[PDB]
Order: C-alpha cells, then sequence, then structure tokens
C-alpha cells in the first residue's frame, strides 16, 4: 500500500524547524510506502494528508487552507483550521483541560475590568496572577504578558484575556513535543519566583525574557538575579526534567495522551510547571505544531509523522 504525505510549510518555519530540508524522500514503515513531498505551496494533486502549520489566525494561507479542505475533505490535515482555531484560542485550551480533568493553574477567561474586580473580590481569582491574551498564536502580540501583584496592577488589563493564578515554580519548565505518541521532552528556565513586596504589576513578551532586567527592585530575590542576568533571564536549556527528578517518562507519557485526547491533536507542544518543583504537573500552555526543541532531523520528523498517520 502507498500512502502521500504533503508537508505544506512556508519557509520561514521550515528554517526554524529544519536542520535541512528534502523534496522527494519515500521510504517503507510497517509494510507501508509513504511518498513525502515537501512544499510552500498547497498541493497540485490530492495526497492522503496534509501536514502543516497555518503561520497566521488571518490571510492568505488560512484562506487557501480553508478552502483546500472543504474541496479536498478526504485529505488529512494535521493540522486542520478548525485546531488551529481552538488551539489560537486560550479560553477554548483551557476549557478543554478542565472538561478533561487536566490540572492547570486556576484560570478564568475574562472579557472586562469589571469580571475581574469581581474574580478578586469573591476570593475565586487568588493573587498574583498571569494575565496572557485571548489570542495564543501567530503574533508578537499573542505573547504579551502582564503579572498582577496587587489589585491595583489591574488598572492597564489588555481584554479579552486569560487571567491564571501564578505559581512559584522555582525557575523550571518541563516541555512536552509531541508527534502522536511519539514524544520529546526537555526543562528549560521559565520565570523567576515573584514577590508581592509592593509593586503592582510587571510585564514581558515571552519572546523578549529580557524585559524581565528592567522590573523594579523586589519583584525578584536578589539571588535570582544574579542567577538569571548573565542569560538575560532568557529560556535556557537545563538537565533533563527525569534527571532533575522533576517527573517520570510515564507522568510524561500519560500528560500528553490526555491533552492529545482532550484537544484532538497529535502534532503539539506541552508547557507543564510544579509548584515549589513537587506534585501535580500543572499545565500552562499547549501548542500546535511546535518549535520541538528547534532544528530537527527532516527524516526523523517524516517518519514520526508517518508512524502518527498509521495510528
Ligand atoms: N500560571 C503560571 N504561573 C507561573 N508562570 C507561568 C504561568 N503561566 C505561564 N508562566 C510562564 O510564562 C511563560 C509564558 O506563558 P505561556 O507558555 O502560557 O505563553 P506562550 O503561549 O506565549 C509560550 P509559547 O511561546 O510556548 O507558545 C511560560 O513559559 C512560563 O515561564
Ligand atoms: O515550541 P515552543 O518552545 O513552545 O515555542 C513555539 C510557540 O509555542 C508557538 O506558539 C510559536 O508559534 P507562533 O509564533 O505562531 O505563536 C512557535 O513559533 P514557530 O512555529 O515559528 O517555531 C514557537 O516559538
Ligand atoms: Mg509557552
Ligand atoms: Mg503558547
Amino acid at each position: 500500500q502507498t500512502v502521500s504525505l504533503f508537508i505544506w510549510l512556508p519557509e520561514s518555519k521550515q528554517k526554524t524547524l529544519f536542520i535541512s530540508t528534502k523534496n522527494h524522500t519515500q521510504f517503507e514503515l510497517n509494510n507501508i510506502i509513504f511518498d513525502v513531498t515537501l512544499s510552500t505551496e498547497l498541493p497540485d494533486k490530492e495526497p492522503n494528508a496534509i501536514i502543516t502549520k497555518r503561520t497566521h489566525p488571518v490571510g492568505k494561507m488560512a484562506d487557501e487552507m480553508r478552502k483546500y479542505e472543504k474541496d479536498h475533505p478526504k485529505v488529512l490535515f494535521l493540522e486542520s483550521s478548525a485546531i488551529h482555531d481552538m488551539m489560537s484560542s486560550r479560553e477554548e485550551i483551557n476549557a478543554l483541560l478542565i472538561k478533561n480533568n487536566i490540572p492547570i493553574p486556576n484560570s478564568f477567561s475574562v472579557k472586562s475590568k469589571e469580571e475581574v474586580i469581581q474574580l478578586l473580590q469573591s476570593k475565586q481569582l487568588i493573587l498574583p496572577f498571569i494575565v496572557k491574551p485571548e489570542n495564543a498564536q501567530g503574533t508578537f502580540n499573542a505573547h504579551q504578558m502582564k503579572i498582577v501583584l496587587e489589585q491595583e496592577g489591574i488598572d492597564d488589563i489588555h481584554f479579552p484575556c486569560l487571567c491564571q493564578h501564578y505559581i512559584n515554580h522555582n525557575n523550571k519548565i518541563v516541555k512536552v513535543f509531541c508527534i502522536g505518541n511519539t514524544l520529546k521532552w526537555q526543562t528549560r528556565t521559565s520565570l523567576p519566583n515573584v514577590h508581592r513586596c509592593g509593586i503592582k504589576s510587571v510585564d514581558f513578551n515571552n519572546q523578549h525574557l529580557e524585559d524581565i532586567l528592567s522590573w523594579p527592585e523586589g519583584v525578584i530575590d536578589k539571588q535570582d538575579i544574579i542567577e538569571n542576568s548573565a542569560n538575560r533571564f532568557g529560556s535556557k536549556i537545563l538537565e533533563d526534567p527525569i534527571l532533575l527528578n522533576l517527573t517520570s517518562e510515564a507522568e510524561m507519557r500519560d500528560l500528553a495522551y490526555k491533552v492529545r485526547c482532550a484537544l484532538g491533536v497529535q502534532l503539539c507542544g506541552i508547557d507543564f510547571i510544579k509548584e515549589n518543583e513537587q506534585g501535580n504537573p500543572l499545565v500552562v500552555d499547549v501548542n500546535v505544531f511546535p518549535s520541538y526543541g528547534g532544528k530537527v532531523d527532516f527524516d526523523w520528523f517524516v517518519e514520526k509523522v508517518a508512524l502518527c498517520y498509521t495510528e
């Protein structure tokens, strides 16, 4: 039997994702011959599956994608417009995690300051909390965060947004990348533990963590400033999370399976933290068709996609 897989990615994503690339590649896996094509444009001939990350929620690619899906219903998308749309909403992601009993820090999708005030006044939302845009993917603004340390810190929040209780997690985050059942994981630095010293809020873009160098004195412990200032608070690789006693392989596989089932996604990245590095994983982010840690082997990627396709 033969299966055609078509990888549809712009050069920008091809460059960040792959060490190198190939046009024609054919291989056999589990008694099936896979023909894999990579292009920046949609296929002229209908394949069995299209493997794609939609660069932006709106625009030409998004439009082409929706049209193609409608007009070629037999083509499997990894991942579809519908999955990208859901994964572009922090509300929709967290609703599915909650519905599927996957621990997260306490989270509220809010539309207004009045709503935030009521959540604070009723002791539902506990300080400090991080404010994440409702839009989750495809822009610089999607990653523009505020940490609210005191009630007065709510004044300049951009709505709609997710307000999520801030967990002091000792500046370690576990990243689990999935190609279906195939996993890759790592630990990175994250954000420092924060202190409620009187400062009302601080801001950072997750793509520009050097913002943290400018936070007022007292929010971060002096020793944490010493330990992280040399790399400008950048997202730095740490030791393997099992070796660090943060998690186990079985825990990561269980969590990743639960998230994939909850969200109906095969190609994703899951970020989780633990309060004081102990207890339940707390999922803080799920991303469609992620970085996989950057610069991955092309042949590895396509074989694992083929494996996923069979399953
Ligand atoms: N509830 C929480 N408590 C403490 N820190 C949190 C947190 N939620 C997120 N963080 C920190 O903020 C960072 C950015 O949050 P998040 O991962 O949700 O945004 P994002 O979707 O912009 C990241 P990506 O670039 O991986 O998509 C995380 O990497 C983590 O360091
Ligand atoms: O895999 P991690 O380390 O979690 O980071 C990814 C983010 O999670 C994605 O949201 C990025 O996509 P966008 O820049 O389109 O939002 C994505 O950008 P990319 O698709 O260009 O690689 C990555 O930065
Ligand atoms: Mg993240
Ligand atoms: Mg994200």
